[PDB]
């Protein structure tokens, strides 16, 4: 019928659309994981050097 | 009509899959932060460790 | 057709829902962006404390 084929093309699109949303929602949620767990990464190298130098001085004692 | 009808068939279907697209890049938005949460107790504890120590050092002078 | 003016109902329609999907689902990365931006500023405060007091220590000796 006219409305199967309709109805038919509203399944096939909204199922490619559902993937789209889903594929750039996940892409920007990655764009700002990459984003902080850059800013982290630095964060655990200034902390690794204060962990280096305070075992230097626990050890001066 | 058919049109009515296949029209609404749409409206029904899309208003179901918006819901889904969200639904599912919340999730894995929840996934990604439960992800570096984690990272983050992690040095908050290191920290919390050398925030202890140095309120020990002060005090020994 | 009734399929041209269904078929393109469709169209029209589902292009608003990824659309919307999408600035929904941005919308809540960036709730939890910055909330877990706002811990990571908090640790940095209380790393460039420890910074500073650290550059204190090295200079006494």
């Amino acid at each position: 019928h006219t409305l199967k084929t309709a109805n038919s093309y509203t399944d096939v699109t909204v199922s490619n659309s559902t993937k789209k949303a889903i594929r750039e929602s996940n892409q920007y949620t990655d764009h700002k994981f990459h984003q902080l767990d850059n800013r982290l990464d630095k964060l655990d190298t200034r902390l690794l050097k204060l962990l280096a130098s305070s075992a230097a001085l626990n050890s001066l004692l």
